């Protein structure tokens, strides 16, 4: 058997095969010694024997509002903010390591950017069972596995008060770096850029960008309907979009992210950001009459990227976490750190961000309550209701709890079925392994994972071994934190992939984080001040209730 | 006039235009304050008032062999080696800044890797004279300018004893990152990789690589002639090559760098490296029977990249510098430093590495002395003479002095004429500006630049102002260091671009510098031990006199 199937190398050690039956673990810089990287170094031993559980930490970060308010008011905020940023980032390797093609470092993996990278090499195709050594020879039927534990029976809403506005933002946002190539196969993304390049607004390639560009004042092509700014028509900006056959070009909006047409929530956020872009263009021109299109454009995109990273950290992440510590976006907290300003989208991170449970049962827009079949490809809802209205509604409708189990509306349950299958094609390792890898203890039983005895029992009879429980199912079924949108792992594995892909963006480097980069103080501040409310209300006739938190 | 034409922003400050007549300097992190980034900070003031001249430093680094031998034997070697590596690197920005398209930071410049980057933004197209403010409205006629001061009259040989072996190595090596796109125009390179990706051996794109791959044992396709290994035929590996019309595919060698066919010296080094690749493949297989083609291949390429960086630093750079300090390649000296493992080929660095003066008058291969017209496209010399012989000869023939003036053999004088023109298309700034930028004082007169009164006088009447003297001409005409191959600037501007593009390679990061990366101790050591002699003699029947120094 492939010795490496036993996953012999602990603490990030590398399993190198030798002979036709041997193996050697590479524990370089692992902080452990031994044949399997286990004998720790004294310091490593301390460092670990003292790390308070993720649970304890979470507890502290969500209690003592009073004590926290003081902290937030002192320099300690910055200190903890810097701690989080670094300590969270070291879990993510840079330059990247493997890909679906090479379960070893290789120049090709490092340079061919069409591949989604991965943290842990696949379960070798020559192992006994599919998950390696443990588990059954046949994995649970995805479909079944889904209808049994992921299928929403009764809508459990998210306790944190997360609404639809957040769900759509998340969806919209994540679709700038998760863009799997259907023609290429799993493990291949079209989102070269591998981060927040704001490419769902400008298109993922020059041609497409040029198509959407106005080529005057740094502006972005657009159109007026009911005397309001909405993205241009596919007729005006003839760019490839995904709309069902039969819908005319004169009824389709050209945007950048081909898929964004199949859901008002998306086209909504796509309208706000466009409006915002053209707006920043006007400011820049005032300040720089001498500037040309390209420069104004290029500058505007840089200002928006700043805005995005800001709102994502201080509001979006602040909400998802539920922490009392006021998170902060200040690229300078890292100027002391040893941090590589570079990111690469991991296949693991894509799965782990398949938050479909957020979608409600029905979509209510005022007294009117629309069905999935009325929402899903509705080409009118946006122009009909308009930005302000839709925002107010989405800002009021609460989304579902992400973790916990059985809360994915049947209209999209298929997606999760697919995610499971795809994970298998990718040959992702077992949940329990990832647990370890991202700094956690592996679960000892199914009843430990879920906080109960019922599901735990079935999962046990289905999988056979907890060390066989897969990634996504383990992620979604693991018991939720007290009053949280998800549980320990979703955050403890996702946070790193998240903050790295945020601070790792080049505009966060000391080279780019200069005011000149954004056209001067005006551009810079725009970034330093960005807020979900300003984003909306400065591009809308009236300012609605706008928030990520349900009122 | 464009205020920025006056180059108002000192010490790396950024000149931002405002209004239709204003400008603001961005001195963020420059270490200076003021309207033009001039009022220094106390520390900055000290740091600078104490930096010993480049000249003094050079003097020390080339004297007291005795004292140096001791240093080399102590830990001080490592310390200075680390100092050099960092202090030299900070001069080069990362992520990169501008390109021929954007004289401002921009997402496109940062992501569109087809552009050669630049350190200093172009002389604005709206300036009074071509170099900005000073100088004449018409720049000296390249051709003339060349026949007058660059045209070799009598072969001045390089004093450092640099031979042809070094000249060919340099040429071969640099043609892996300097590969300007003729169809695209100046400022566009085909060498995406922007560094030592050893792509002149594997081709600059998947298809081409696959074409040259044997697809068995990690090997590279090849052929036998006179019972010896030489690159395959264009017939065998049907890859695009540049040979004059009329030469048959069965007489052309497929290699990776399309141009390498027009000069034995190149195809020589291309044969050695190929032989080396297949050799490392055999070692790897012994150790890893279980390994497949791709892995063996991918691993072999990583081992060679290591070998290359090693030989380039400890031997090639050791020779060009002439220092007594034994240079050292140990990726770990930077593991403490704040260093970004990323590189991007600058147009300035390409010019500055146009060492054509190295080429001799005639090419002597034993008692036989060949002419340029017998050497230049000779498809037989390599197979005829064979590796060993050619090496011995090239290792004995001394190359020319690079700096100083009038030492470029007329057969290739055209190249330098072109370089000058191209620099103008790129709109490169004045030599004197680059001097400052790379930490030097600007020349006050032409007679200060050249160490004399004759040429200085003409250059003065031609250019009009020293602050108008261009990049390349200034680079080549500037007076040479005591007994050096070139002068102050060539090294003080080139070294940074050089060491950054060397240590910046991903295999030098803590993530990749593990023994597992190279297949184990065997692969690793191969890297840690690489030497120009081993490179040759382990792939040749007999070991000739092989060195970068003429005997
Ligand atoms: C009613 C709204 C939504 C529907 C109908 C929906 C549906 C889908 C579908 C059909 C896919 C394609 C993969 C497949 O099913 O085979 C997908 C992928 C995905 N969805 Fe959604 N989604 C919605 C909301 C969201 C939300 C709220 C998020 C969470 C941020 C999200 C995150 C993802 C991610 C990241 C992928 C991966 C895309 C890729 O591989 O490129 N989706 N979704
Ligand atoms: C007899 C041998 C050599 C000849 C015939 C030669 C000729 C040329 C020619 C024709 C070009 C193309 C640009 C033009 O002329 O318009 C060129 C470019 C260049 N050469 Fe050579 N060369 C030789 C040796 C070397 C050496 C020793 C070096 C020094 C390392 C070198 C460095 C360069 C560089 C870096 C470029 C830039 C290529 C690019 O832009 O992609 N060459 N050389
Ligand atoms: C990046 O990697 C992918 C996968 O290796 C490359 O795509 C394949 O390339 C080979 C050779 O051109 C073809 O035989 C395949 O049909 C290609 N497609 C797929 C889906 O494998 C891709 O060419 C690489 N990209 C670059 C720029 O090197
Ligand atoms: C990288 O930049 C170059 C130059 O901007 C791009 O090349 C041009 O692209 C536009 C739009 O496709 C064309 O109109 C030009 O004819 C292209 N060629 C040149 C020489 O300008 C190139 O497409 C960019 N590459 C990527 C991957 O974005
Ligand atoms: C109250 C103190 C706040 C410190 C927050 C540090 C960032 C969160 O700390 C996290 O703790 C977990 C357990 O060690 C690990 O899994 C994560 O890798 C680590 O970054
Ligand atoms: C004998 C001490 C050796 C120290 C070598 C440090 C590396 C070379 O030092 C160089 O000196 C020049 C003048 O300050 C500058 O132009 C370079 O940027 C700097 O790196
Ligand atoms: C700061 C906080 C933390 O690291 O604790 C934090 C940071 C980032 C996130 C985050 O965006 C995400 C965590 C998991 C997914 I999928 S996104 C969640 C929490
Ligand atoms: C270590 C030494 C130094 O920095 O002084 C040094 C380092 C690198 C080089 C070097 O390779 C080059 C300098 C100029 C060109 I063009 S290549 C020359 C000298
Ligand atoms: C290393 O791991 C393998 C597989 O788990 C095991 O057989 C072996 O005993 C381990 N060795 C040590 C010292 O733990
Ligand atoms: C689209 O939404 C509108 C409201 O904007 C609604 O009246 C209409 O029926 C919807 N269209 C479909 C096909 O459901
Ligand atoms: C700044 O530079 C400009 C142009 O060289 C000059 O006119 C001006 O006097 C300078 N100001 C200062 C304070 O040096
Ligand atoms: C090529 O070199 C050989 C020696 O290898 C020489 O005899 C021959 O004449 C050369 N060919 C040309 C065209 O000069």
């Amino acid at each position: 058997v492939n010795p490496c199937c036993y996953y012999p190398c602990q603490h990030q050690g590398i399993c190198v095969r030798f002979g036709l039956d041997r193996y050697q673990c590479d524990c370089t810089r692992t902080g452990y010694s031994g044949p399997n990287c286990t004998i720790p170094e004294i310091w490593t031993w301390l460092r670990t024997t003292l790390r308070p559980s993720p649970s304890f930490i979470h507890f502290l970060l969500t209690h003592g509002r009073w004590l926290w308010d003081f902290v937030n008011a002192t320099f300690i905020r910055d200190t903890l903010m810097r701690l989080v940023l670094t300590v969270r980032s070291n879990l993510i390797p840079s330059p990247p390591t493997y890909n679906i093609a090479h379960d070893y470092i290789s120049w090709e993996s490092f340079s061919n950017v069409s591949y989604y990278t991965r943290i842990l090499p696949s379960v070798p195709r020559d192992c006994p069972t599919p998950m390696g050594t443990k588990g059954k020879k046949q994995l649970p039927d995805a479909e079944f596995l889904s209808r049994r534990f992921l299928l929403r029976r009764k809508f459990i809403p998210d306790p944190q008060g997360t609404n639809l506005m957040f769900a759509f933002f998340a969806q919209h946002f994540t679709h700038q770096f998760f863009k799997t190539s259907g023609k290429m196969g799993p493990g291949f993304t079209k989102a070269l850029g591998h981060g927040v390049d704001l490419g769902h607004i400008y298109g993922d390639n020059l041609e497409r960008q040029y198509q959407l560009r106005l080529f005057k004042d740094g502006k972005l092509k657009y159109q007026m309907l009911n005397g309001e700014v909405y993205p241009p028509s596919v007729e005006e900006a003839p760019v490839l979009m995904h709309y069902p056959r039969g819908i005319p070009p004169q009824s389709q909006m050209a945007v950048g992210q081909e898929v964004f047409g199949l859901l008002p929530g998306l086209m909504l956020y796509a309208t706000i950001w466009l409006r915002e872009h053209n707006r920043v263009c006007d400011l820049l021109k005032a300040e720089h009459p001498t500037w040309g299109d390209e420069q104004l454009f290029q500058t505007a995109r840089l200002i928006l990227i700043g805005e995005t990273i800001k709102i994502v950290i201080e509001e979006y992440v602040q909400q998802l976490s539920g922490y009392f510590l006021q998170l902060k976006f200040d690229p300078e907290l890292l100027f002391g750190a040893q941090f590589q300003y570079r990111n690469r989208i991991a296949m693991e991170f894509n799965q782990l961000y398949h938050w479909h449970p957020l979608m409600p049962d029905s979509f209510r827009v005022g007294p009117q309550d629309y069905s999935y079949e009325q929402f899903l490809f509705n080409t009118s809802m946006l122009v009909d209701y308009g930005v302000e209205a839709l925002v107010d509604a989405f800002s009021r409708q609460p989304a579902g709890r992400i973790g916990g189990g059985r809360n994915i509306d049947h209209h999209i349950l298929h997606v999760a079925v697919d995610v499971i299958k795809e994970s298998r094609v990718l040959r992702l390792q077992p949940f329990n392994e990832y647990r370890k890898r991202f700094g956690m203890k592996p679960y000892t039983s199914f009843q430990e994972l879920t906080g109960e005895k019922e599901m735990a029992a079935e999962l046990e009879e289905l999988y056979g071994d907890i060390d066989a429980l897969e990634f996504y199912p383990g992620l979604l079924l693991e018991k939720c934190h007290p009053n949280s949108i998800f549980g320990e792992s979703m955050i403890e594995m996702g946070a790193p992939f998240s903050l790295k892909g945020l601070l790792g963006n080049p505009i966060c480097s000391p080279e780019y984080w200069k005011a000149s980069t954004f056209g001067g103080e005006v551009g810079f501040n725009l970034v330093k001040t960005a807020t979900l409310k300003k984003l909306v209300c400065l591009n809308t006739k009236t300012c609605p209730y706008v928030s990520f938190h349900v009122p």
